[PDB]
């Protein structure tokens, strides 16, 4: 149950997102990681963001080390942060997320963002107001130092993320590129359903994985709470009763079946378990075309000082 990327590698096409906010303590991570290669996950994402590397890396070890499964069977994501752009801070983030985690490799590099941030130790650098300080970066050449992490066997594959079709044009026809991005990982659900951007990656043999498959956590500090809640949507909840599935699974069910590559993000035993039954069923022809119908351009992401950012993917 994998896609074959550009470069050859496979991409299990059902991954479990490892986001969690702050709030949640780090055990948490160690424990539903485990649960989730449990169940039948074999790609797990994370990030440098998520301040979790340490213990999604042990929760693969441990299931490595009990007999479970071995490291050429699980596909691990990790993200370059976006206050390491600049070309010679970015081997150096990779090795510290190596570290960190554990492994002699990841099987994903990618660009966590186009939206460049100031450099240094703090996650989110801001002024002496409270304003989230910018840089300014080429990511041409930020991309040229993801190569050489592939070339150094660091990370198998390299891609990015957050980026709209302008910007993966820019890497597309870079002079001298060396390797295609293998994916964009992007917000992707039935109510913003990027078809056409699905379109323009299918066109350039790239990966269009799935995040806020599910509607998001819906936290207040980037997702409006009067959004309206994607899995309480009537479509895929009439669809979920049909199929006697959940609206999750719906909603998991009709990225795999239009070619995306999809995240579920669950801290929940039962309910990391129910989204690996995505496997189990299949929508029709009709129903995908009644989930394509509910897309209404709708990001749940959002932030007034990202907007503003140069390199905003949202316009
Ligand atoms: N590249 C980026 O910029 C970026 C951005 C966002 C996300 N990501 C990645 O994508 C992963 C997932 O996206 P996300 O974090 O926004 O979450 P999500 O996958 O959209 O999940 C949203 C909420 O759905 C709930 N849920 C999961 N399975 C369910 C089910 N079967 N039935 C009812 N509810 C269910 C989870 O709550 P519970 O934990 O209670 O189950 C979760 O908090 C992240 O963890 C991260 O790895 C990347
Ligand atoms: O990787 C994630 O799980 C995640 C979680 C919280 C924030 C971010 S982010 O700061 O990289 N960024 C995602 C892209 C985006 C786009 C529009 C508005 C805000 C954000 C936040 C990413």
């Amino acid at each position: 149950q994998c896609v074959k990327l550009n470069d050859g590698h496979f991409m299990p096409v059902l991954g479990f997102g490892t986001y969690a906010p702050p709030e949640v303590p780090r055990s948490k991570a160690l424990e539903v990681t485990k649960l989730a290669i449990e169940a039948g996950f074999r790609h797990i994402d994370s990030a440098h963001l998520y301040n979790n590397e340490e213990q999604v890396g042990l929760a693969i070890r441990s299931k490595i080390a009990d007999g479970s499964v071995k490291r050429e069977d699980i596909f691990y994501t990790s993200k370059l942060w976006s206050t390491f752009h600049r070309p010679e801070l970015v081997r150096p983030a990779l090795e510290n997320s190596l570290k960190k985690a554990q492994l002699d490799y990841v099987d994903l590099y990618l660009i966590h963002s186009p939206m460049s941030l100031k450099p240094g130790e703090e996650l989110s650098p801001t002024d002496e107001n409270g304003k989230v300080i910018f840089d300014i970066v080429d990511l041409c050449t930020t991309w040229e130092a993801m190569e050489k992490c592939k070339d150094a066997g660091l990370a198998k594959s390299i891609g990015v993320s957050n980026f709209n079709r302008r910007q993966l044009e820019m890497i597309l026809n870079k002079p001298g590129l060396k390797y295609k991005p293998v994916c964009n990982q992007v917000e992707c659900h039935p109510y913003f359903n990027r078809s056409k951007l699905l379109d323009f990656c299918k066109s350039k043999d790239i990966v269009l994985v799935a995040y806020s498959a599910l509607g998001s956590q819906r936290d207040k500090r980037w997702v409006d709470p009067n959004s309206p809640v994607l899995l309480e949507d009537p479509v895929l909840c009439a669809l979920a009763k049909k199929h006697k599935r959940t609206p999750a699974l719906i909603a998991l069910r009709y990225q795999l079946q239009r070619g995306v590559v999809v995240l579920a993000k669950s801290y929940n035993e039962q309910r990391i378990r129910q989204n690996v039954q995505v496997f189990e069923f299949q929508l029709t022809a009709e129903d995908m075309k009644a989930i394509d119908g509910l897309d209404r351009n709708l990001h749940y992401f959002n932030s007034d000082s990202f907007a503003s950012h140069p390199n905003y993917p949202y316009s």
